C-alpha cells in the first residue's frame, strides 16, 4: 500500500536545519514527552538505554498496563508491581520515591490505586531524567522529526479512491496518504460556492474546533490544505458510516440495537461530549446520522459544523441551530442555553437506538417542523417494554424539558452521569483507552462507496485555513503505519 | 570474563561535556573516518542509513573484500563487482564516478585492479557525504566515544594474573582489562631502580616509539600509566612467547623450522621492519628472542628498548648497541650506520630459524664477545643442505658484510626485497591484512606463566610518561570485545 516516491520525501534533515525549531518550539516536559507520541517514544527509548532509569520506566509502563487490564487480572498485577518496585527486597526498587508514597502504594485497593504513585513517577521523570534527555541524541532526533512534521504535505500526498457523499456540506471522499498507506476521509469545500454562500467564517470555526480537540470519541483532523478549487480537511475515516443506517437497515424487520450495544455507544458519545464541554464547546448537532461507526465497533461524533466555542466568562449562548426532533425546549423557545442542549439530544439519540423511532414521532411518520416543535415542547414521552428500567430512567433524566432539572455536565465533568446504573457494566478506564471490547462488531461499508478572480482577502483566508499538518495525528500515523520504526533505525 | 563494576564506568556522556573536544580534536576525513576504527564504523553506519550513499558504501566494502580474497575467488569477485556498480545496467551504479574511472575499472586484470577506483570512492566520500556526516547524529556519537576514550583508566582497571618474566628490563605480567575482559601483557618499570640506573630518557624514547607505530607486525601499546611504585606499558600479549624457544625446544631432536614456516615469519618481520624504516626508526635488536608468537600463528617484533628515531635530515647514526652475533660489521667497526643493520640481523635470524644454529657459531658453542666479533667481521658463512637455493640466496644477500652491497630498504620501501623468489608463494595483500593462514599453528604457553623522596622533576617525568590511553588500540579493543556494540545500541 505504501508508495515509494512519497515515502522517499520523508527524510530526516541535517541537524543544522533544526536550529530555528529549537528556539521556537514549546519544550516543556508534559507537552513534549507525555502528550506527543514521538516525543514520548523517544523519551522512553532514552530511559531504556540508561540503566539508572530502568526502574522508573518499567514502573511507568506497568502502571499503564495495570490501568487498562481486565478486572480479573488486577490483583495479580498489583501484586507483581509491588514486588518489583516497592517492597524492600525489590530487584527494581524505585528509590527516588518518598517512604510515604511507597507506603500508600503498598496499601490501598480500589479504583485509582497507583494514580498517586504515577504522579510521583512523572514528577520525578520531569526533573533530572528530562534534563538528561535534553542533553542526549534522543532529543535531537525529536527535533528532526518535528522538522519533518512541518514540511509541505498538500493534495499531492493523497490519493482519492471513493466518493462517500456529496451535498450542502461539500464532498467527502475516502483517500489514502501515499507515503504511509493510511486511509482517511477527506472533506472538500468548493472555494467559489463557499465564497458565494458567505460561508468563510463558519468553515473556519469548524476547522478550529476540530484542530483543538483530541479525543478518541471525536473524528480527528490530521491535515488541512487547499487546492486550486477546494479547501480540504483530512480526518479519521469511520468505515461503517453513520449509526442511523445500522439502527434501521441491517435487521429491517426488527430494527433497533440490543441494550448492551446501545449502552456502549452512549458511553462513548458521553466521553466525546465531556471532552467538548470541558473545553467550553457546545456541539449542537448530536443525532444518529452524525455518530459514525468503525469496523472495530467503536463510534465517534462527527459534523462539528454547528458547534460553538464559548468565549471568556461565557456560560450561555443564543442562536437557533440544530435538527428538528433533537433541539431542546429552551433552544426552541429562543432562550439562552448551554451544554444542556447536547444532553437532551443524547436522550433522543439513545431512545432511537433502542426503539427504532424517536420519542415524539412514530417510525416513518411525516411531521412538519411546527407540529414537531410543539410535540417537543408539550408531549410527555412514553417508553415501550423494549426499554429496561435503567434505560427508561436514564432517558427520562436527559429528556427533562427544564434544563435545570436535566442530567448533564456538573462540576467540570460527566462523572455524575457515569454513576447511573445504566453504565454499571462499563469499565470507564478501559473505554477511555480504547481497550474495552465492543459488544458488537460490524462489517466495513467502504465497498459501497462509488469510484473516482479571487480577491487578496479570499487568498489570505484560504491560506490561513490551510494550516497544514496537525502534530499529534501525524505522529500517530507515523508510528501506527511503521514509518517511524523504519526511519528511526540506527544500525541495520 | 567482563567485570560489572568497571563495565559500568563506560558510560557515554551528555552532549554538553563534548563541546571542548569538538574544538580541540583533529577532525579531518582521513584521520577520523578512515584511520580510527570507531570513526570508520560510525561513518559507515551513517552511509548505510542514507540510501543515496548505499552504492558508495557497498562498493567500498566490496573492494576491501576483493583486496583480501583467496586468489581463486578474485575472477568471480571482480565480475560481480563490475556488474553491481560499474556496468550501464548496474542496479547500484556509482554515478559520482568519472566515465574514464568507470572505463579503466571495467578493463584491467593484474594486482591492484580497483586501487584507482578505491581512491576515487574515498575521494568522493571525503566531500559531500563527509560534510553530511558532520551534521548528523553519528558524528556526535563519535565525539561521545572520544570523550570516553580520554577518561582515566589506570592500574585499577587491570587485573594481573601471571608473571611472564623478570630481569633488567623490569617485570612483565599477563593482565586482563577488567571492563572488557581483553588480555594484555603489562611491563612494569620500578621507579626507584629506574631513577638510580639513570634510565629516564631511554624509557621515554621506547614508549614514544611504541605509541607512534601502528602495525600488526609490532607489539601495540594500548595504555601507559603510573602506580606509586612503577611505570606501566600495557601492550599486545603474544601467547606463544619468543620464537627462539620454538626453534629449539619443541622438536628437541630435530630442531629448526620447516622453510614455509620460516618464510612466513620472515615476511611478517620484513613488514614490521618496513613500518619502522618508513618512519625513520632503526630497530637495532632483531633476533629470535625478541620475535614473539601468538596462538593464531602470527609473529610480531618486540623489545624496542634499543631503537632510535633519526632526526630531521638524519640518514645515519652511531652508537654501539645490539646483541653479539646479530650486529653488523659496520656497527662492530664503530662506523656510522642506517637501516642496514636490521637487514643483517634479519639474515642471522632466518639462518637460525632454518639451521637451529647461528651462521658464526655451532649449536651450544661458547664464544666470548671478542672471538664472535672477529668471526662476524672475517668469516665467510656456509650453508648446510638443509637450505633451499632461494633461502641460501636470500641469506647471502642480507649477510653481505658491506652494507652498500646488502639487500634492504631502497626508495622508501621493501618492495625490492618482496620480489625475491623466496617469497614467491606469499600473498602480501592478504599478509598485510592478517588474512593469510599460517603454515603452522602452535599452542598457547600462558599456563607456563606462574601466579601473582622523589623530586618534582621525577614527578613531572612520570606524569609525562603516563600519557594514558592510546586511541587506536582502545577503539579496537572496544569493538573486538563487543563493548562498542553493547553501548552503542539505540533501541533494545
Ligand atoms: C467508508 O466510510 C464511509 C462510508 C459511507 C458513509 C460514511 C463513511 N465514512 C465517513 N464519512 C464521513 N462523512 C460523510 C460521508 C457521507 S456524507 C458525510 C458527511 N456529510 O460528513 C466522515 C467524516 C469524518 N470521517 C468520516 N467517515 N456514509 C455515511 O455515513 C452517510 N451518512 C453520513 C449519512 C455514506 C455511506 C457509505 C457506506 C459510503
Ligand atoms: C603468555 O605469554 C607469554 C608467555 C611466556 C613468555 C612470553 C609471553 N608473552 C609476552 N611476553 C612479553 N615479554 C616478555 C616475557 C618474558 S620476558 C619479556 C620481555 N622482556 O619483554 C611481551 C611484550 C609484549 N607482549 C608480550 N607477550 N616468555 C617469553 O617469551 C620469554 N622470552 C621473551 C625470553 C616467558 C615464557 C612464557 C611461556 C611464560
Ligand atoms: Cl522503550
Ligand atoms: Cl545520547
Ligand atoms: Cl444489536
Ligand atoms: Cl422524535
Ligand atoms: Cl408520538
Ligand atoms: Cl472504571
Ligand atoms: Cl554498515
Ligand atoms: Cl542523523
Ligand atoms: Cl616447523
Ligand atoms: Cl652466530
Ligand atoms: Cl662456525
Ligand atoms: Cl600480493
Amino acid at each position: 500500500s505504501r508508495d515509494r516516491k512519497y515515502l522517499a520525501r520523508l527524510k530526516l534533515p541535517p541537524l543544522s536545519k533544526c536550529e530555528a525549531l529549537r528556539e521556537s518550539l514549546d519544550l516543556g516536559f508534559e507537552g513534549m514527552c507525555l502528550e506527543q507520541p514521538i516525543g514520548k517514544r523517544l523519551f522512553q527509548q532514552f530511559l531504556r538505554t540508561h540503566e539508572q532509569h530502568g526502574p522508573a520506566l518499567q514502573l511507568w509502563k506497568d502502571i499503564e498496563d495495570y490501568d487498562t487490564a481486565d478486572d480479573a487480572l488486577r490483583p495479580q498485577k498489583a501484586q507483581a508491581l509491588r514486588a518489583a518496585y516497592l517492597e524492600p527486597q525489590a530487584q527494581l526498587f524505585c528509590s527516588f520515591l518518598d517512604a510515604e508514597t511507597v507506603a500508600r502504594a503498598r496499601a490501598g485497593a480500589g479504583d485509582g490505586l497507583f494514580q498517586p504513585l504515577l504522579r510521583a513517577v512523572l514528577a520525578h521523570l520531569g526533573q533530572a531524567p528530562f534534563q538528561e534527555f535534553l542533553d542526549s541524541l534522543y532529543f535531537l532526533r525529536f527535533l528532526q522529526w518535528k522538522w519533518l512534521e512541518a514540511q509541505p504535505m498538500g493534495e499531492d500526498w493523497f490519493l482519492d479512491f471513493r466518493v462517500l457523499g456529496r451535498g450542502g456540506f461539500g464532498e467527502v471522499f475516502a483517500c489514502q496518504m501515499k507515503a504511509t498507506g493510511k486511509l482517511y476521509a477527506c472533506k472538500k469545500l468548493n472555494k467559489k460556492r463557499l465564497k458565494k454562500r458567505k460561508g468563510y467564517q463558519g468553515a473556519m470555526v469548524e476547522k478550529k474546533i476540530l484542530a483543538k480537540v483530541h479525543s478518541r470519541f471525536i473524528v480527528s483532523l490530521a491535515y488541512a490544505f487547499e487546492t486550486k478549487t477546494d479547501l480540504c480537511l483530512v480526518m479519521t475515516i469511520m468505515n461503517g458510516g453513520d449509526i442511523r443506517y445500522h439502527i434501521y437497515n441491517v435487521d429491517e424487520d426488527n430494527p433497533g440495537f440490543q441494550e448492551p450495544r446501545a449502552i456502549f455507544y452512549t458511553a462513548q458519545i458521553v466521553s466525546g461530549l465531556e471532552h467538548l464541554h470541558q473545553r467550553n464547546i457546545i456541539y449542537r448537532d448530536l443525532k444518529p446520522e452524525n455518530v459514525l461507526l468503525d469496523d472495530d465497533g467503536n463510534v465517534r461524533i462527527s459534523d462539528l459544523g454547528l458547534a460553538v466555542e464559548l468565549k471568556a466568562g461565557q456560560t450561555k449562548t443564543k442562536g437557533y441551530a440544530g435538527t428538528p426532533g433533537f433541539m431542546a425546549p429552551e433552544l426552541l423557545l429562543g432562550e439562552e442555553y448551554d451544554f444542556s442542549v447536547d444532553y437532551f439530544a443524547l436522550g433522543v439519540t439513545l431512545y432511537e437506538m433502542i426503539a427504532a423511532r424517536g420519542p415524539f414521532r412514530a417510525r416513518g411518520e411525516k411531521v412538519e417542523n411546527k407540529e414537531l416543535k410543539q410535540r417537543v415542547l408539550e408531549q410527555a414521552v412514553t417508553y415501550p417494554d423494549k426499554f429496561s428500567p435503567a434505560s427508561k430512567d436514564f432517558c427520562e433524566a436527559l429528556l427533562q424539558k427544564d434544563p435545570e432539572k436535566r442530567l448533564g455536565f456538573r462540576d467540570g465533568s460527566c462523572d455524575g452521569l457515569r454513576t447511573h446504573p445504566l453504565f454499571r457494566d462499563i469499565s470507564w478506564r478501559q473505554l477511555e483507552a480504547g481497550m474495552l471490547t465492543p459488544p458488537f462488531v460490524p462489517d466495513s461499508r467502504t465497498v459501497y462507496a462509488k469510484n473516482i478572480a479571487f480577491e487578496k482577502a479570499d487568498t489570505e483566508f484560504f491560506q490561513e485555513f490551510a494550516s497544514g499538518t496537525c502534530p499529534i495525528p501525524w505522529q500517530e500515523e507515523m508510528i501506527e503505519t511503521g514509518v517511524f520504526g523504519d526511519l528511526n533505525v540506527w544500525r541495520p
